[PDB]
Parts: structure tokens; C-alpha cells; sequence
């Protein structure tokens, strides 16, 4: 479990993925949720930043990633950075 938040880079109170292996954590605000999720959560990593739809290519820095359709500088980190 990471101890910073993935999409804004700072600490504090942290919400974990529950994808299997996926170590990310995040603030509910950086998330647009007011309350810690309800069932499984699968964080913002894992569908395209576009469409929603399972991503394919992914940032390292950040939980930008894109699906086969909608696919960044090199590991591959987008715009942000
Ligand atoms: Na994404
Ligand atoms: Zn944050
Ligand atoms: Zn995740
Ligand atoms: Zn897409
Ligand atoms: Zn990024």
C-alpha cells in the first residue's frame, strides 16, 4: 500500500484499490467521491482516462492510461510529467 496519494503526489487519509495486487492509494476528493466506496472499488488506473473501458496502456506516474482505442513520452509517462 502506497503512502501517497496517486494522483495528486501527497499524503493524508488514503483510500486503498482492491485490485488484486494493485497498490495504489488515493484522497476521496482527488477521486470525486464524498464517502470511502460502498463495495469493490477498482481505482482509476485500470479504465481508460477516455471511455472507461479496460486500459491497455498506462502511465507510470499517474493513473492516466487509455484502452486499445484511445492510446506519452518514455517507462511511459504522460503529459503531467
Ligand atoms: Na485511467
Ligand atoms: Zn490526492
Ligand atoms: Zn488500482
Ligand atoms: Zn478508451
Ligand atoms: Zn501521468
Amino acid at each position: 500500500s502506497e503512502d501517497e496519494c496517486f494522483r495528486c503526489g501527497d499524503g493524508g487519509q488514503l483510500v486503498l484499490c482492491d485490485r488484486k495486487f494493485c497498490t495504489k492509494a488515493y484522497h476521496l476528493s482527488c477521486l470525486g467521491l464524498g464517502k470511502r466506496p460502498f463495495g469493490k472499488w477498482e481505482c482509476p488506473w485500470h479504465h481508460c482516462d477516455v471511455c472507461g473501458k479496460p486500459s491497455t496502456s498506462f502511465c507510470h506516474l499517474c493513473p492516466n492510461s487509455f484502452c486499445k482505442e484511445h492510446q506519452f513520452s518514455c517507462r511511459s509517462y504522460c503529459s503531467e510529467h
